[PDB]
């Protein structure tokens, strides 16, 4: 693949000729269809979530919203593929321009509006595919499913219900995404009593299905949440049982520093700029939870130190997206080579052995 090529010649040249999100279709068409440009050693290998991941950097939700990549992800490189955010019934979102980049801050400003094909298209093709997948699994490449609400919908619950009932039999886990800042009012799901409520109906619809086809539940969180906000979603999490959290979505903050053109777009804000504000939220959520809640780190990761720094921050496993759009494909096993060289070079037998490590010296 060449990392170099991608990243000061093919990336930077695309960036020239093609808009944000016109460059995001292709690359989903491309990834698709396995236009593709590293083997993973057992030190990368993770067992959560009731799963085996052979290495624990999956692409985050976004990338691929309606499922149709999830195959020539994994053979881009990905430990875990969790497909965008599904919304019950088929909607366009926002209107366009919605996506913005942000290059001299290696960041990305978007306010898609959760643009989704609808619980039944994503149903019909992950079920093409739903044998295939059953063994990729069981090789190490978990699949999940990150559920949204459709904007003009009354019950908020309800949404998520039909979600699990109609991916959760497909997936190995499922995301209630209720972190996303271009929902009116979805964030304030994360308040400790409609949290409890919500997580209550779909942790109940999920346990309704067959042993076979019931995947785990996490709830994906804001990273710009109060202090008060992370206590009462730990309590949450731990009187409902929840499976594990996803940290940090996008930030709605604007760190002083940023220099791109487009700084103060409406939208949530990803890639560096969001990066420690998001292990911080992963290193706090992992104390609130005594570390017995299995974390997925996400936010500006781009390099194994990226990876290595919210694993030891408490994250099972991490996610990223933003940097794919910068860098290219090279960076997944970029990260990966580099993450491991880190984790022989600070004496971790694996990664399974610094998950949570700077709590511990
Ligand atoms: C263009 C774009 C679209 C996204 N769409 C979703 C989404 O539908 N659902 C979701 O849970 N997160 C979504 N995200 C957030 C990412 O999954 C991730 O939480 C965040 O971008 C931080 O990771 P990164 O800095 O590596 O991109 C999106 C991010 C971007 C940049
Ligand atoms: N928002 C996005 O998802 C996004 C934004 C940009 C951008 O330039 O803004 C670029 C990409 C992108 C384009 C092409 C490839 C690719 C795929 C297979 C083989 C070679 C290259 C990867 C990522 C995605
Ligand atoms: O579709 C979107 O706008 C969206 C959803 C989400 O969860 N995060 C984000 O940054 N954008």
């Amino acid at each position: 693949g060449d990392e170099r090529f991608y990243a000061e010649h093919l990336m930077p040249t695309l960036q020239g000729l093609l808009d944000p999100e016109s460059a995001h279709r292709l690359a989903v068409r491309f990834t698709s269809l396995g236009l593709l440009p590293f083997q993973d050693s057992d030190m990368l290998e993770v067992r959560v979530l009731g799963h085996k991941f052979r290495n624990p950097v999956g692409i985050a939700a976004g990338f691929d919203k309606h499922g149709e990549a999830v195959d020539g992800l994994y053979k881009m490189g990905f430990g875990f593929v969790e497909i965008g955010s599904v919304t019950p019934k088929p909607q366009e979102g926002n209107p366009r321009p919605r996506v913005f980049r942000l290059p001299e801050d290696q960041a990305v400003i978007n306010r898609y509006g959760f643009n989704s094909h609808g619980l039944s298209v994503v149903e019909h093709r992950l079920r093409a595919r739903q044998q295939k997948q059953a063994k990729l699994t069981e090789d190490g490449l978990p699949l999940g499913v990150n559920l949204g609400k459709n904007k003009t919908s009354v019950d908020a619950a309800e949404d998520y219900a039909e979600g699990v009932r109609v991916l959760g039999p497909l997936a190995d886990y499922l995301v209630v995404n209720v972190s996303s800042p271009n929902t009116a009012g979805l964030r304030s799901l994360q308040g400790k009593a409609e949290l409890r409520r919500l997580l209550t109906k779909v942790l109940q619809e999920r346990d309704g299905l067959r042993r076979v086809h019931r995947p785990a539940v996490l709830v994906k969180i804001a990273p710009d949440l109060t202090s008060q906000d992370k206590e009462d979603i730990a309590s949450v999490v731990k009187e409902l049982g929840i499976d594990g959290l996803i940290v940090t979505n996008t930030t709605v903050s604007r760190p002083a520093g940023l220099q791109g053109a487009l700084r103060s777009e409406t939208g949530g804000l990803s890639g560096k700029p969001l990066r420690d504000l998001s292990t911080q939220t992963i290193r706090e959520m992992y104390a609130l939870t005594q570390g017995r809640v299995p974390i997925i780190g996400v936010g500006g990761v781009s390099s194994g130190q990226d990876a290595l720094e919210k694993i030891r921050a408490g994250a099972s496993l991490v996610q990223l997206y933003t940097a794919l759009t910068f860098w290219g494909p090279p960076v997944v096993g970029k990260v990966k080579r580099e993450l491991e060289a880190l984790l022989k070079e600070q004496g971790f037998g694996g990664v399974t052995d610094a998950i949570g490590a700077d709590h511990r010296r």
